[PDB]
């Protein structure tokens, strides 16, 4: 699976802005960079200093119940660019690192100014923090901090863009200030020049610790008129390594090479790639490549450019509309994705405001996609966890508006806050938006409603990934995918259906639980000491709690969701009167992609002692149900379905003798009532709906003196193959094998054509031969959920498939195209004593049984008939 | 139907502001009330005047393409707090009238202060009007403009809350000032002193011409600690009438009677109820009725106080968090809804933050039902069409915050602005949610795609409504209900399918159409001059432009919508490879409401001359789809679909000879080529799948010189019951109906038992009686798309249905929960020589034909059975 790109939830951190040209993610503490604080501000202007706002983030302290974000002003400064932070005092605080005294444009630099400034953290939320002078620069224009030739003080690289007004060829000194041993005494920092360079306009950092052994110290990549270039100190020296020069100077215009640069991660090299933009504001994207088999990093490489996109012309002013690269893993893969901060343009350009996501696609030719993520002004992006303690990657950034030159419309500062579900109010219910479970690398938890002493959470697994949990109480039921445990009775799974008439429990007996090879959604029953616990003897106690986290819309967390006596619910038309049946609505859950499927609609019961919720059959809409039980009043609620024929039984007045009971018991659910197919295939009526026979939840029965309420969970699913009846043996390992017809003397084994991808392409037995190409692998799954299989061409993925219709003597092809439920490319596995194996197509109810068979006993073509045993015995050999 | 609630589409307005108190809906020309200005303003403080901030409508000037509310600073004041306007200078344009000097809060009035001044509307957008002084009066805090003692000069009420600093048991003057003559000399308006009031907090104005007749001059009504009173001038003198008094006295607490009031229209009568929030600030939302058979008006009648909610307990300082309540008619049924401005609480409660819409649900009982409509902050609400020329109500808001005092976190204005659709992105598709159409009392049109020389517009209809139209240009397809017109050959509808294996043009002959009883849902065709003509010779001339309007979010006015060949989507898996075969994706259609349900999935198409987009079935995914053809290339472009068994049809290599051709030719759409039983059910497959004989759209044959695209559109809807095989014969007129059963000597009739509404009462045959109790009356429709009819009991709406399972001697009850695609509810209808009906339910594959009929030849129990066409005929009586 290539990842996919989470969702995002955006929120206006701070709107009404002004201007706007910084943002920053700033960790408050040195030792933790989860929820950091937003600082941000712009250029100001000659009637107004520029407040350098830390925007505190409210989701930092576990336990909030706040969107909002506290703007707290730690200075008040003539023009201000760049910022940074560092731990100077060593306190475990982070402390700001600012320019300021820039001047009001390249036109008019201040020829006093270009200072670089510390405010000390005073480890509290206080504004107005000490400041103190490092050192000054005209044009002084971007900074960081690091340990660039030790790691014992804090070190910060500045760098000046001009060196004085319209001065647009002179290059700037690239200089080196060094902490004094004591910051808080001495004043001005140590200072070292260590290159010069013409219209720097991005400094980036690569952390000696990111560079797996490579650099003791960290690597500064400038982007600049030069191009783009790595500088750093060994130990003895400085060296240089020209990474490209970027785009070609052009005659009458002032900026060529680059505007930003990014170093981008893939897989285990920290530099597989560098983005950049071209030239000083310009709309060109590039990206600089090495060849396969390089070294890892940046200096031991020969880097060549490749340009991705230009976004249009320059303005008269020789500018354009990307302001900023940044490299950064925002789907999880352990590739870095880059992120393009689009200013905006005049005339307004969507294409040229905002932020794409370019994501690398094919490592071996070097090829990107891009994405839109953002379409309002980014001047710059930052990246960070703002909202929990994972590794997803939110992006904040603040629209590019300095009055009297550019202006965006509404200076803003925003927040995408990486999920993989999204919540949305419908009316009384709740939409839940979720990416597919296959594609995404992130865990994502919500909380959404506490009842019936639970805290109900949607859950979105990865592939392979664990949840920790608290073993014997916590519990799950699973709407997509797979998940399992273990424990001294070895592996437990979890399905959207258990076996049809079945019942398991839903509690976890481990410490975790790990996702299938599809992911999981789920839903986890987590234990809570806020909504009651049981026996539930009234309503009042059954009060629920909406849970959902701070970030989702405000028009979600306020929606409270009661429990409706079901006689008061518009569908009632008069039933259920004077009955204690209740029930609470409601939750959606649907796929976030382009296909907004169905996954399934949730909504949550209760039965006092002695109540029937009444039979029926779902004539009237179509869907599969599962049951989960929270809380079971007397011990013998439970599940009852009629076991003769629809016309034989009253719904009005039951007939109790003519229906099974299965009771379901706390923290359990059970398996689907209505009618299958032998191969788990729904039987469906003539209006397209799933048939059932009649059946009704019944609370144990009694007087409610003292009362007990049943409270349980409807999941309706959409159509889809269970279980097969009665249940075959098992009696094959999924896994990868050759598989081969014929006798020990002269096989042939199942082939794709030519190995082709296509759609349509016959599948075959081919001669097995001394001259010898050897057999096609192929990989047998068991589809989870079903007793069915799958096989699947290991190289193209290619599914085997009857071709439409399954009749006897049909072709069998490849394809990546199943029919609905896998109608025609799943199977039925049956063992000889030979210990050959048979797959039988889901048997239409018409026709005989159709095996995947050899057509004769150089390429025999593949089919299905079920005439002859003796052409569908297959030997399995592991691959 | 009652009406439903429209949706909202909230935009942030102005954001960051460092206060907020009033928010006004202002018409920038008196002449016009459609997409006014809005202007917003907070008290200020001892530190900063309040800018009175204009905010210029981008939706205003028609063709616009921005979202931004650029600001327009009218005046800077101290301590502003009322405003209205009126046409002062009779120049077509809308002055300012303003209060000001007011103080910081009721403990510090200015004691010079209170003044109302009139700000000149220059016609044109100007920054900082000239501004007049009206007149004074210490606390001066609310302020109507009207027409009250006379109609040649505009009047303004104005009243103090207070007299001076800390005085809350003086009463204040109600006062009004004249303009004179020539407004733009003299100075100081004539004023008159009208009366006394104690702690008046809200004024409301009723325009005489809203009274039909009633009045000659314009109601104030107060809303102060006095309670809620109307004063009105006559033409003689000043009279007053009380409404009510409402929040009796508190010991201890200095507020009383009410906060706000408004006067709501029902129906005819402008003052069918007042509603009221109590008392100053208070948490009380209280409403006055009058007695049935009242006089319309406000005076004439004798009102009574009901109090419907009391949202909290009040602060140390005896306030809560109402600030205003408004009448509006929000869903457009004829009646006021009324809003009611909730401030925020501390500690925060989203109960007491935003706006909640109350609803008259029962005029009988006068009992209101609430629905929260936002869930930030609003100290004051405006009304108006924000964005339209419609009788759409749109909602401004701006959040309550007094710096030192009561601040609400983000300081903003926000729009609701109303809306039938909502659109989102998905990820390359956008989500459109929708209305249910038979519940909304509005049109909503929104142009999504300019493709193919047709600007392609989703337009949701109320019932029985008008879109007018180009005649013999505009095309429609309708996706939900109906819609007609009527030129020479009498009336013309359509509904999402035609007769099965049919054709019809798309194209309006007429210069209007109408929507049908449960309105519609639609995709409007507008002829286009921005999207090429035809023949379209190259997928370059058929670029397609995204049509948002700007008021939809930014993520979806960036989207495009590239054509890609179909060989480079990630579904052809290695087919359609050197074909001219395109696919432009698209467009969910889902309802807003908690189903969420699907409606229709529309994606576009094209195919050069000669290509076929391949024959196909539909095993995949279900659905029951249409094609429109928007540009037929040759005239021969069509869909072909076997006549011959799946099995017998190579779909990779087609007999010709084995299919039939429906050629569709340009702006036509083709009915179902699916597989249906008799009366119109769809086959279905095993796996659940909508079955299909193999079919594709071909292109006409020939060589591409020169080039020639067809170019149409998918519809995908969910399963059916479409048209009946063969076409029965029309032989039943739809109305209302006594239904009777045997000789012209002695009868019974259909009846509901006891005209019970509750689902599952008998359907019976009363005898009818010269003590004659008369015939129950039937409503006899048509099913749209079908020829089926149902049978709906005209007092309680209750379906006439076969119980579950539709076999011989099956009881017949009353339901409002028919089985899905009306399964037992529906029925074929046939006519014999005497003229008696016959209604037949959808017959089973299995099963022979099941009559409604009685059970014998005082009450008979009816029943369906096929074995006797005896119990079976009926005589339809216009009733
Ligand atoms: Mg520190
Ligand atoms: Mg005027
Ligand atoms: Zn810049
Ligand atoms: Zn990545
Ligand atoms: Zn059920
Ligand atoms: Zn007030
Ligand atoms: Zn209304
Ligand atoms: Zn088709």
């Amino acid at each position: 699976q290539p990842a996919a790109l989470p969702l995002f939830q955006p929120q206006l951190v701070q709107g009404g802005r002004p201007d706007g040209y910084w943002v920053e993610a700033f960790p408050f503490r040195s030792d933790s960079s989860k929820c950091p604080n937003i600082i941000g501000y712009g250029l100001g202007t000659y009637d107004m200093k520029s407040d350098i706002q830390m925007l505190v983030n409210p989701y930092a302290t576990t336990n909030n119940q706040s969107s909002s974000w506290t703007p707290v002003p730690l200075a008040k400064l003539d023009f201000p660019v760049a910022m940074h932070y560092a731990d100077i005092t060593k306190n475990g605080f982070n402390d700001v690192i600012i320019t300021d005294q820039y001047g009001s444009s390249m036109d008019d630099i201040w020829a006093y100014g270009g200072r670089v400034s510390w405010l000390e953290n005073p480890g509290e939320l206080r504004d107005n923090w000490t400041m103190r002078t490092i050192g000054h620069s005209p044009g002084m224009h971007r900074l960081k901090a690091g340990h660039f030739t030790r790691t014992d003080r804090v070190q910060v690289v500045a760098v000046p863009i001009v060196v004085a007004s319209s001065d647009l060829t002179t290059p700037a000194d690239v200089i080196i200030f060094t902490a004094p041993d004591d910051p808080r005494s001495e004043q001005l920092w140590q200072r070292d020049v260590v290159g010069t360079r013409h219209l720097v306009h991005e400094v980036a950092i690569v952390p000696a610790a990111e560079t797996d052994g490579e650099m003791r110290f960290d690597q500064i990549i400038l982007a600049g008129r030069d191009g783009v270039d790595c500088l750093w100190y060994d130990g003895a020296r400085w060296q240089r390594h020209l990474v490209g020069t970027g785009l070609p100077e052009e005659r009458g215009d002032p900026y060529w090479g680059a505007g930003s640069a990014a170093v981008g991660r893939v897989g285990d090299d920290y530099a597989g790639y560098i983005c950049s933009a071209e030239a000083f504001h310009g709309n060109t994207v590039s990206v600089y490549t090495k060849p396969a088999g390089s070294p890892t990093g940046i200096v031991r490489a020969e880097w060549t450019r490749h340009v991705l996109d230009v976004f249009g012309p320059l303005n008269g002013k020789h500018t354009g509309s990307i302001h900023q690269v940044v490299c950064a893993d925002i789907d999880g893969d352990g590739e870095d994705e880059f992120l393009v901060a689009m200013m905006g343009a005049d005339p307004p350009d969507f294409q040229r405001t905002g932020v794409w996501c370019y994501k690398l696609v094919d490592r071996t030719n070097m090829k990107f996609s891009k994405t839109k993520v953002s379409s309002v002004s980014a001047g710059r992006i930052a990246t960070a966890n703002f909202h929990s303690q994972g590794s997803e990657v939110d992006i904040a950034t603040i629209s590019y508006s300095v009055p009297g030159y550019f202006e965006s419309p509404n200076p803003s500062i925003n927040v995408f806050l990486s999920t993989g579900i999204l919540a949305e109010r419908l009316d009384e219910e709740v939409m839940l938006r979720v990416v597919r479970a296959g594609s995404t690398r992130f865990k994502t938890e919500m909380e959404f409603l506490d009842v019936a002493g639970k805290k109900l959470t949607l859950v979105v697994l990865p592939p392979f990934a664990r949840l920790d949990v608290e073993r014997n109480v916590s519990g799950v039921k699973v709407m997509a995918g797979t998940v399992c445990w273990a424990d001294e009775n070895g592996k437990h799974e979890r399905v959207p259906a258990t076996r049809p008439f079945g019942c398991e429990s839903m509690i976890v007996s481990a410490d975790y639980l790990e996702s299938g090879e599809e992911g999981a959604i789920l839903v986890l029953y987590k234990p809570s000491s806020t909504s009651g616990r049981p026996p539930f003897r009234s309503m009042d106690e059954l009060v629920a709690h909406n849970l959902f986290p701070a970030y989702v819309p405000d028009s979600v967390r306020a929606m409270k969701f009661p429990w409706v006596r079901c006689a008061d619910r518009p569908w009632a038309h008069g039933r259920f009167k004077d009955l204690d049946f209740f029930n609470l609505i409601g939750f959606h859950v649907n796929f976030a992609d382009d296909s907004a499927a169905v996954l399934a609609h949730v909504q949550l019961w209760t039965a006092g002692i002695g109540v029937s919720a009444g039979f029926h059959n779902h004539v009237e809409a179509s869907f599969c149900e599962i049951h989960a039980c929270i809380a079971n009043g007397t011990g013998r609620g439970g599940m009852r379905w009629a076991t003769v024929p629809d016309a034989n039984f009253n719904p009005d007045s039951p007939n109790l003798e003519d229906t099974e009971l299965i009771v379901v018991p706390d923290m359990h659910e059970h398996g689907p009532l209505w009618r299958t197919r032998p191969d788990g295939h729904p039987l469906l009526r003539m209006n397209d709906t799933i048939d059932y026979p009649w059946h009704a939840w019944l609370a144990g029965a009694g007087n409610p003196s003292p009362q007990a309420f049943d409270v349980w969970v409807a999941f309706e699913f959409p159509g889809f193959e269970t279980f097969s009846t009665p249940p075959p043996p098992r009696v094959l390992e999924p896994g990868r094998y050759a598989i081969r017809f014929g006798d020990p003397h002269q096989t042939a084994s199942l082939a794709l054509q030519k190995n082709d991808a296509t759609d349509g392409t016959p599948v075959l037995a081919l001669l097995d031969l001394d001259g010898g190409p050897s057999p096609q692998a192929w990989n047998i799954s068991h589809v989870p959920g079903t007793d069915m299989y799958e096989i699947a061409h290991a190289k193209t993925g290619s599914l085997v498939c009857a071709r439409w219709p399954p009749v006897k003597n049909q072709r069998v092809a490849g394809t990546h195209s199943p029919a609905a439920m896998g109608l025609t490319s799943r199977w039925a596995v049956t063992k000889n004593t030979k210990g050959q194996i048979t797959f039988r197509l889901p048997e239409a109810p018409d026709h005989g049984p159709l095996f995947l068979s050899v057509s004769a006993i150089d390429a025999i073509p593949v089919i299905v008939q079920g005439d002859s045993i003796e052409l569908s015995a297959w030997s399995l050999v592991p691959a």
